[PDB]
């Protein structure tokens, strides 16, 4: 091979080798080999990256040049021709809350962040890709093919950048480009407490000796506390509405403020570290701040665990769940944690379960105000309808009675999401996500659909009539290939995504496969999983067997009916009942006494 030890990480960081709580980085989980799933390093690797110069040129870099014979399908144009949709009629999951869609979000940002290049503090090559659409470093244009409504309105592409790489950042040319992932890849709450330990402590109120999470001093909820504002200028929060002046939340995670339900669950979240450090400094009063974070960073990471594997995974995977994740037998330090690259394609299924608008409910669950459903675009980075507009009970309560949109042949992604997302860096609310993932598939190197199948041993379609017997869908199958040329080139998430759902799953034969086994390995390669013995004392399990998103609401907000499932779709009132029925996390077994 080329370099067994390269990369740039967050040099420094030696293991305190006794210590019960994970570092911040993810480094000392695994005592044999101590970078295993710490962040800012390469994703893993499940097959050989796949670049036209087979080194680190993305297919459909260079046109003269083909991918088994044949040109790949502009990005927009797989989207324009297949991924879009007109009527939204329909669409919805009668059986998954927007719940269902957003938890699915807040695991994904806590395993996984490939960041975007810059090496630009003050760039006009930032100008070249925006304004002149030109193809040339990190700079990687998606074109607008023959009559697209965008050419007319916007320019000539839409720009993309490609994602952050591993030794160096500038040029570079060696082994393979693998991708960075920023964050840790434990199932461990970093979108709350950061990746970084610089980054971690400035979430800290380090100016009391009580382990809680630094709060905003300018704008409360009903005496309920909201994540601090991210005082940087310029913010993209900022900018969608000047007169509002309400900046964007930060948190362990950047892409928090990215649309108005994940700021939610990521105050929900804020919310329930520092009432768990309270019970806890009521209960141990002799505890000191540290201890305090600490305890409560360790009941939050076995939270969402617990939560993301009991409840969640089960209705995602579905019948294809115990084939995958079959029941825990311990540590399994022979086990790579590490999130692949595939993963954070396969893992955005979920661009698809999102619905085309939000609603904010009243304490009836009922329509909130004469402006209750909102676009979903309306709301990209939109902080301000939450410090402005009603705080986050009324959107709590939307995530609860809501759907979540199901997944479609014929109904892909919301025109929300594939025709005006905005993107942080520009102005317009006109980029699409379905165009985004494609060139990013590509940008990383991802091997076809294929190879993909054989990986998980499914049948290698090579022909029209083979691809209409895996996706039962004639047409669809047929507009792939008219683009594609060939089912061996169709892009991971396209073509993962067009499989029809496994039994009781949200999810078909190939993501199962994918999700499955990378769930599996961070769950049995994880030093810190809750069950594993040693972790939590017995007595401590069984207060967190009880938890339930329910409860977080509960605690942590003033809606007090709650459905008991929150996973499904609920209607109310008969499906939702008083808070007192939802049984609460004891924290009594973290009662520590001295003689
Ligand atoms: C309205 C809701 C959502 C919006 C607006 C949104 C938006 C975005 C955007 C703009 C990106 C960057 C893509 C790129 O540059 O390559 C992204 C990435 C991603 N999304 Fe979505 N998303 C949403 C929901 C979800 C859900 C529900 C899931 C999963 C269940 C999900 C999974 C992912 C993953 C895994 C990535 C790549 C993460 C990484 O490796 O950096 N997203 N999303
Ligand atoms: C930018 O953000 C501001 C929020 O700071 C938005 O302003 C708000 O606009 C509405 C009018 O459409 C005001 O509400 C009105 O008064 C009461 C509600 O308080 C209601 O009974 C009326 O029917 C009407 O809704 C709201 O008070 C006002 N906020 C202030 C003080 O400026 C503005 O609409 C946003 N504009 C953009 C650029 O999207
Ligand atoms: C809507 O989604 C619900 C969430 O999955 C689902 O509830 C599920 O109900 C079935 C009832 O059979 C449970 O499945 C298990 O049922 C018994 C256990 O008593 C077993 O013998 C079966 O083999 C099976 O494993 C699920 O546990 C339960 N889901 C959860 C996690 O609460 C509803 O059935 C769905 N409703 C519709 C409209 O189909
Ligand atoms: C860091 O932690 C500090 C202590 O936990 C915290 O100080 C306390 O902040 C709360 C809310 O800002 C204040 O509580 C209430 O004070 C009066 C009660 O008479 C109310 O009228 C106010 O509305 C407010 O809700 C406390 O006064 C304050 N306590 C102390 C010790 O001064 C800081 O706010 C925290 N800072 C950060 C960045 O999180
Ligand atoms: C830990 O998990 C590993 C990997 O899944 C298991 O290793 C297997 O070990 C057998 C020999 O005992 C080898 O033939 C294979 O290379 C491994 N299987 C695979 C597919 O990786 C191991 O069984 C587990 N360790 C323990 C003690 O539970
Ligand atoms: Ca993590």
């Amino acid at each position: 091979s080329w370099e067994v030890g390269c990369g740039a990480p967050v040099p420094l960081v030696t293991c305190d080798e006794q210590s019960p709580y994970r570092t911040i980085t993810g480094d000392c989980n695994n005592r044999r080999s101590p970078a295993l799933g710490a962040a800012n390093r390469a994703l893993a690797r499940w097959l050989p990256a796949e670049y036209e110069d087979g080194l680190a040129v993305p297919f459909g870099w260079t046109q003269r040049k083909t991918r088994n014979g044949f040109r790949v399908p502009l990005a927009r144009e797989v989207s324009n021709k297949i991924v879009g949709y007109l009527d939204e009629e329909g669409v919805l999951d009668q059986n998954r809350s927007l719940l269902f869609m957003q938890w699915g979000q807040i695991v994904d940002h806590d395993l996984d962040f490939a960041p975007e290049t810059e090496l630009g503090s003050s760039e006009h090559s930032k100008v070249q890709c925006e304004e002149y659409c030109v193809q040339g470093d990190e700079c990687f244009p998606i074109m607008f093919p023959k009559n697209d409504p965008k050419l007319k309105t916007q320019g000539k592409c839409m720009p993309f950048f490609r994602a952050g790489f591993v030794c160096p950042t500038p040029p570079y040319q060696s082994l393979a480009r693998d991708q960075i992932n920023a964050v840790t890849s434990f199932l461990d709450a970093s979108l709350v407490y950061g990746s970084e330990p610089s980054l971690a402590s400035r979430l800290r109120n380090l100016s009391s000796p009580l382990g809680l999470m630094a709060v905003n001093q300018e704008a409360w909820d009903h005496g309920l506390a909201y994540p601090p504002f991210n005082n940087v200028k310029p913010s993209p929060c900022e900018f969608i509405n000047t007169t509002a002046h309400v900046p964007c939340f930060q948190a362990g995670d950047s892409r928090a403020s990215e649309q108005i339900l994940l700021a939610t669950v990521h105050t929900l979240l804020l919310r329930e570290h520092n009432r768990l450090a309270r019970e806890l400094k009521r209960l141990n009063p002799h505890w000191d701040g540290e201890m305090l974070y600490q305890e409560a960073r360790k009941i939050l990471g076995a939270f969402i665990q617990i939560i993301t594997f009991r409840d969640y995974l089960p209705i995602v995977l579905g019948s294809e769940m115990q084939k995958w994740i079959p029941p825990y037998q311990g540590y399994n330090n022979s086990v790579d944690p590490r999130i692949s690259n595939v993963f954070t394609f396969a893992f955005r299924f979920g661009h698809m379960e999102v619905p085309s608008t939000v609603s904010r409910l009243d304490e009836n669950y009922q329509p909130w105000g004469p402006e209750a459903e909102l676009p979903l675009h309306t709301l990209f980075f939109n902080t301000w309808r939450i410090i402005k507009d009603g705080g986050i009970d009324p959107l709590v309560r939307g995530l609860l009675a809501k759907n979540s949109k199901l997944m479609n042949q014929n109904k892909m992604v919301t025109s929300e999401l594939r025709n005006k997302l905005f993107q942080p860096t520009h102005k317009v609310h006109g980029f699409d996500l379905a165009a985004i993932n494609l060139q990013r598939c590509r940008d990383h190197g991802m091997p076809g659909y294929n190879s993909w199948r054989g990986f998980c041993g499914l049948s290698q379609p090579k022909t029209l009539k083979g691809l209409q017997a895996v996706l039962k869908n004639k047409v669809l199958a047929k507009k792939l290939l008219d683009l594609y040329k060939t089912p061996d080139n169709i892009d991971i998430w396209i073509g993962g995504n067009a499989e029809p759902m496994v039994e009781r799953g949200r999810v078909g034969p190939l993501l199962a496969c994918l999700l499955g086994r990378q769930f599996q390995q961070i769950r049995d390669g994880d030093r810190f999983w809750w069950e594993n013995p040693g972790v939590f004392t017995e007595k401590q399990r069984d207060s967190l067997q009880k938890v339930s998103f329910s409860r977080l609401i509960c605690d942590n907000t003033h809606i007090t009916k709650v459905p008991l499932h929150a996973f499904q779709a609920n209607n109310y009132p008969h499906d939702f009942v008083d808070c007192s029925a939802v049984d609460k996390l004891d924290l009594s077994p973290w009662a520590s006494r001295e003689n």
